[PDB]
């Protein structure tokens, strides 16, 4: 009943295209973590499977509420979450 989220976080510039294109697929996403890493004390990219998931509310609730059928988003949400604490870009590698 749990769900595997693995996401770099970063502050909000506008980049959110640049940030998608530069992430291409997993293969650079530890490049755009380390450099979007602006939560490595608090979070360490990926939180692992999660059953609930408090974090704060259209993050976790799109988690938990993810579609199965997507050309992009059985990898990466796209597009993005655009926040006021930043953008983020989340990575489900397990679901409920």
């Amino acid at each position: 009943n749990a769900v595997k989220v693995r996401h770099i976080l970063c502050e909000k510039h506008g980049k959110i295209m640049e940030a998608m294109e530069k992430l291409k697929s997993g293969m650079r996403f530890n490049e755009v973590a380390a450099q979007y890493s602006e939560d490595k004390a608090r979070q360490g990219g990926d939180l692992g499977w999660m059953t609930r998931g408090s974090m704060v509310g259209p993050f976790q609730e799109a988690a938990f509420a993810l579609p199965v059928s997507g050309m992009d988003k059985p990898v990466f949400t796209d597009p993005p979450v655009k926040t006021k604490f930043g953008y983020h870009i989340i990575m489900v590698e397990g679901r409920k």
